[PDB]
């Protein structure tokens, strides 16, 4: 008559301490009726009264296999003692183990997405990374991969990486985590955009590559605007300008600075703005429907530097060779794109 449904987790570590959750039908009716029939092979799995629904629901926590010449078992469970349920499927006891943490090194701040790769990391019913006995905050995890947020660091240098799943604690001295010196910003190059943004900027500063994920970004118009970068080197890397475009108003002829523009780089919250920037947002170029001449204005930067848009006139898919004045646009072939600006 008692009969099992589904069992939840189907892995759980040889240590034990795994809160099986026992879906099914006729589960009893009381918790008396069931406080000590529930085995996992030999083992016994304690169930907890508060988590007992009547009938449906068993939550037992299992007791150590670390002795158990077995590797899985089949789940009983006894109701009062002749009528008694067998699991469908099985429990399997498993030993978790890590051989590889990804990236091996972040910023002294904290904030690095970390994956921590391994066998039977899925096991259990809960899970706890430490990296120098401080939190790694868990986001998810499979039975190849954790996947959590490092914590700030002490000091710079290695850090032990320590797991908890249930009553397992696994440990790896091959496997350590070096915070680095947090990332610092110095000069962006070319120091302006346009309205649309998309334009290649080469930004320096150091331990860039300390910093998988650098994206930039900026405030204008009271909108929060961000953008991809892919580092180089340690000193170097690139990114595209956020595009500022708004309803609420669009930079002058001259160009303003933004309210804010920097860079998201892990939990290194300093480079989330930069004060002393001089970095300027001009409008979008204004274009208007044998060689030929595509006339408009705000074509070239008001401030002549070493940097101008790098123009793209895609008429059949392909690039013209141009020429760029105040005013001319000029395609020499027998749709037009700048940045993340496009018109025809
Ligand atoms: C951590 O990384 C730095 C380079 O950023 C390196 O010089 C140092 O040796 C590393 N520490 C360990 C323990 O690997
Ligand atoms: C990074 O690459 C840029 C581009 O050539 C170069 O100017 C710079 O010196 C490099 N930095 C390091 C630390 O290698
Ligand atoms: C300008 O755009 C063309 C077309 O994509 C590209 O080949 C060229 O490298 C770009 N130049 C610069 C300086 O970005």
């Amino acid at each position: 008559d008692p009969k099992i449904l589904k069992l939840s987790p189907e892995t759980g570590p040889r240590q034990g301490g795994t809160r099986l959750t026992i879906t099914g039908e006729n589960l009893g009716l009381r918790f008396e009726d069931v406080r000590l029939g529930v085995h996992v092979g030999k083992v016994l799995c304690s169930p907890v009264e508060s988590e007992y629904i009547s009938a449906e629901q068993i939550v037992c926590e299992i007791g150590d296999a670390s002795t158990l010449r077995a590797h899985d078992a089949l789940v009983e469970v006894c109701v009062r003692l002749h009528y008694r349920a067998l699991s469908p499927k099985r429990f399997t006891f498993v030993t978790p183990t890590f051989y590889r943490v990804s990236p091996s090194r972040g910023p002294l701040s904290g904030g690095t997405w970390i994956g921590i790769e391994g066998s039977h990391l899925n096991a259990g019913s809960d899970v706890a990374v430490s990296i120098g006995g401080r939190p790694c905050s868990f986001s998810w995890r499979n039975s190849r991969e954790i996947r959590c947020l490092t914590p700030p660091g002490h000091t710079p240098g290695s850090a032990p990486i320590v797991i908890n799943i249930n009553r397992a604690q696994l440990s790896n001295p091959e496997v350590k985590y070096n915070y680095t010196e947090d990332p610092t910003i110095l000069r962006i190059d070319p120091e302006w955009s346009i309205n649309s943004g998309g334009t290649l900027l080469t930004v320096t500063g150091t331990n860039l590559a300390t910093v998988r994920e650098p994206r930039i970004r900026a405030k204008y118009g009271g909108i929060e605007r961000e953008n991809s970068c892919m580092v180089y080197n340690d000193t170097t890397m690139v990114c595209r300008a956020p595009s500022i475009d708004n309803p609420k108003r669009s930079p002058p002829e001259l160009g303003e600075r933004p309210d804010e523009i920097g860079f998201i780089m892990d939990n290194v919250r300093t480079l989330l703005v930069l004060n002393s920037s001089s970095f300027l947002y001009y409008p979008d170029p204004v274009l208007e429907p044998s060689p030929l001449i595509l006339k408009g204005r705000n074509l070239l930067p008001p401030a002549p530097g070493n940097s101008r848009l790098n123009y793209t006139v895609l008429i059949g898919s392909t690039p013209c060779i141009l020429t760029v004045s105040e005013t001319q646009l000029l395609c020499e072939a027998p749709t037009v794109r700048a940045g993340g600006f496009e018109f025809s």
